[PDB]
């Protein structure tokens, strides 16, 4: 199989959806260039700027064992068999960085808590990984989506929008929101008309329908995927129903929903996952080409993908000047949270080092037998600090996790005219005038 | 490490406590001759009578993987990794057999899911196991501690005692079981008077005299260990109580609790596991001998462990004539459940195998990637059989799981004299004159 596997000192394992989840027969299909390689590189350039600072780690050399899950369960367990192998060639496993999809994720944890390997998701936000009786190990530099809910119903207490109505998709994330917020609804007063379940086009009709017969709540609040909101919208549309929706990030601040049927959708305000880009990420990202990339084996398969070439003769052979540049590539939503994933593990690691080996920057004979129970509880749980490529190294720039291993809930608020960012919500709510 | 690894067209894992859990130190401590060796021996000799039974897998030889758990549940999980490995040198995994202890079993199940691997124990009461949500490919041929309530609940039911009081072991199986009789009770109108839990000989004092405190409940249902009961009814001898005792397997039929306070014990109602003993397998294991056994690798050190002497100058020489007999060998309590687990694994095999591959008794490419998702929800729970080795082929020699994969609920009753077998509680109870 294929792998990144470099030595040292201690070795944080990495799990990336590399390749889309394979059709029927097939375990792996394409690659997945945004999820799978922008991530798995913002993987090795925070390895690489750890192992350039002087000042975390200085004396411990930090080596990765990535590996692909193909965004599957099962492939990504098989995989995993690799870092509990190691925890009996192997590698010394201190972490694991993964996934990216919560199933994954959830997967792996179960795996993982076994063998007492502490592990940090950048990308997974289901709500049964906060369940620490099931997956004990598990960490988030990405918030929960249920926290969603609770800034949702702030912006309606704020508002003092009492009497709303709402629509829930299907599965663990409308249903987990949806619930989340009734209860954070119940706590601030706040009253449901109709709670309409979303698993055909004339079904969002008919559920718009429902959201009608019940003229007294003008507020419906939506936690819905993007698929499920666009046609809701689109339904909302063909009936020509005016309410101001406020939505969860399946809606967001994104033109793929509100793409003919603007009229309906005018004066919204929806959530989404505030996020930096990390720009010294984006040079190191687009000076990468098959030339200088070696050390990834996936990087030729992404490359032939992307500028619809050959490397290696029916193809078409790719030009030695194509470039990652500003016309082809934009930095991936979440690649602070694999940033800040990477770095909270060495700020732990570091922490314990520190602890465990007096009078030494050295791996001593301690942190040689690592106890994961420690690092996760005790460092890992206990870690605040700024996050390392953030301009402004402000209160909202702390990697910090909650006692059930969750990242701090930063969202941002969108209104429609076009989407205008008209606030925030981070512990507390911040809005301006629009 | 040691092992069993014998080939076969499908291949049963097997995990014993074959060692006790080593010293401070040490992993793994001295040899388990009635949980370990005895029950380790039993799972060998049910596949060489299955892979001698042309109507029991006709075409398919049963081979085996076993293994030392060492009495601990990391060790179990290293182990287990063997299992699990093959699951993707190592063989075809088709299903396993064990643990005994529950934390054992617990920690096993939890990786066996992951692989979907079918997981029968022959000795793991705790209840937790009944959990589908956490444990969905384990199952058992020995019930559920908890079944113990229901029992002892109905003993009360049946002779009307509605008042009485209660006494509980610290841990797993005492809250587990007492609030599962509570409830029971509670069903059935029972009522308490003192529902003292216990984790020094004046503690288990101070709760006879809160017994006493409530002189209305001359009944006291106990759902307590060993050592507990033996040291609350030393305890009810010094302060010189008269109480009907209906205690949970903990006490059951042994000798051990009633030691020097015979006088108070007297007409106390005990439950045990009901187990009737293989007479085949007597005969087998007596018959084993350094000289002939050389498939077990613990087996020389369970001989020099046994007879106190060495095989191979400080140490005495063992006598060449020395032999597992009548003066040094009794069937240890559970090894129908060992025989029963691993045909149970063979039947559901037989029936898969048998649909799965019309017109042949070869393991046909279908069986040959294994669908464990489909062996335990089709075959091995849907599969009622009558136990090999009992004599009396009747409706209580019928080896079946409930939806939970829980054993059917098999327990005596014994009075106290000098005990008694004063009845049964199956699925419904009885009881003599005593
Ligand atoms: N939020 C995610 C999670 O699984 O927690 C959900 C999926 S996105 C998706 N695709 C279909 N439904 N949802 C993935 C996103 C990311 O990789 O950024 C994680
Ligand atoms: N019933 C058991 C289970 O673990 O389910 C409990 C232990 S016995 C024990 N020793 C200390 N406390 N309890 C083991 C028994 C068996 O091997 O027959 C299984
Ligand atoms: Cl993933
Ligand atoms: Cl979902
Ligand atoms: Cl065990
Ligand atoms: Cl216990
Ligand atoms: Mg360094
Ligand atoms: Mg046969």
């Amino acid at each position: 199989r294929r792998e990144i596997k470099i030595e040292g000192d201690l070795v944080l394992g990495g799990l990336f959806p590399i390749n889309e989840k394979g059709t029927g027969t097939e375990e792996c299909g394409r690659i997945n260039e945004d999820r799978g390689i922008q991530r798995l590189e913002a993987m090795l350039f925070a390895i690489d700027e750890i192992n350039k600072d002087d000042y975390l780690l200085p004396g411990v050399k930090l080596g990765v064992h990535i590996l692909d899950t193909c965004s599957r369960d099962t492939y990504a367990l098989e995989q995993s068999l690799e870092f509990v192998r190691a925890s009996l060639i192997p590698l010394l496993i201190a972490g694991v960085i993964g996934g990216s999809y919560s199933s994954v994720s959830i997967q792996v944890a179960n795996l993982l808590r076994l063998f007492q390997i502490p592990q940090i998701s950048y990308a997974s936000t289901s709500a049964k990984l906060s369940d620490k009786s099931r997956y004990d190990y598990f960490a988030r530099t990405v918030p929960p989506d249920f926290y969603q809910a609770k800034a949702m119903a702030e912006i309606l207490r704020f508002f003092n929008w009492t009497y709303v109505s709402t629509v829930a998709s299907e599965g663990d994330y409308g249903e987990t929101g949806i619930e989340a917020f009734e209860q954070e609804a119940r706590l601030r007063n706040i009253s449901i008309a109709t709670a309409e379940k979303v698993g055909i086009r004339k079904s969002y009709d008919s559920v718009i329908r429902e959201l009608l017969q019940k003229p007294n709540a003008r507020v419906v609040v939506l936690f819905m995927r993007s698929d499920d909101s666009r046609e809701l919208i689109a339904a909302a549309s063909r009936a020509n129903a005016s309410f101001t929706w406020v939505a969860s990030d399946g809606w967001g601040a994104q033109e793929s929903i509100i793409k003919g049927s603007e009229h309906v959708a005018y004066g919204a305000i929806t959530l989404e996952l505030a996020s930096q880009p990390v720009r010294q990420f984006d040079r190191y990202f687009q000076s990468l080409n098959p030339y200088n990339n070696h050390r990834n084996p996936w990087f030729r398969d992404f490359w032939e993908q992307k500028f619809q070439c050959s490397l290696q003769n029916h193809r078409r052979v790719c030009d030695k000047h194509l470039a990652i540049d500003s016309s082809n590539y934009e930095q991936e939503s979440k690649i602070m949270f694999v940033v800040n994933a990477v770095y909270a593990m060495a700020h732990a690691l570091h922490k314990m080092q520190r602890t465990l080996c007096p009078n030494t920057t050295k791996l001593c004979d301690a942190m040689k037998i690592l106890d994961g129970k420690k690092l996760y509880k005790d460092y890992l749980l206990k870690i605040n600090f700024t996050a390392p490529f953030n301009p402004n190294k402000d209160a909202d720039s702390i990697v910090k996790f909650d006692t059930f291993g969750d990242g701090m809930g930063r969202y941002n608020v969108f209104n429609f005219q076009s989407y205008l960012k008209v606030g925030h919500w981070a512990e507390t709510l911040s809005l301006d005038v629009n």
